[PDB]
């Protein structure tokens, strides 16, 4: 599913991301825009042989099992295909473990390079929240 911006903001707020570990909702919408273009089906192979999955590009080296990332962890205890669903529950629950892991939202390279330190409140402008 390709989300609209305010559609995704509403879903991420519904599931508890707004101000989670002190990251305002616009940080999460910005991250999803530049990680996945708001597409739950997005996949991207990494040079280490892992893959990033879904709306928040969650990595198979640490967080999910994709059957082809040797020696990798599965800390969210889910198949990586679960992170491609139109239902973002699994992605959000896993993102909450990732952002709690020690480096905060710096786990999302697109957030660090394109959202961090910017006017992230612009990403929820005009949305009914
Ligand atoms: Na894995």
């Amino acid at each position: 599913k390709v989300f609209g911006r305010c559609e995704l903001a509403a879903a991420m707020k519904r599931h508890g991301l707004d101000n989670y570990r002190g990251y305002s909702l616009g940080n999460w919408v910005c991250a999803a825009k530049f990680e996945s273009n708001f597409n739950t089906q997005a996949t991207n192979r990494n040079t280490d042989g892992s893959t990033d999955y879904g709306i928040l590009q969650i990595n198979s080296r640490w967080w999910c099992n994709d059957g082809r990332t040797p020696g990798s962890r599965n800390l969210c205890n889910i198949p990586c295909s679960a992170l491609l669903s139109s239902d973002i529950t699994a992605s959000v629950n896993c993102a909450k473990k990732i952002v709690s892991d020690g480096n905060g939202m710096n786990a999302w390279v697109a957030w660090r390079n394109r959202c961090k330190g910017t006017d992230v409140q612009a990403w929820i402008r005009g949305c009914r929240l």
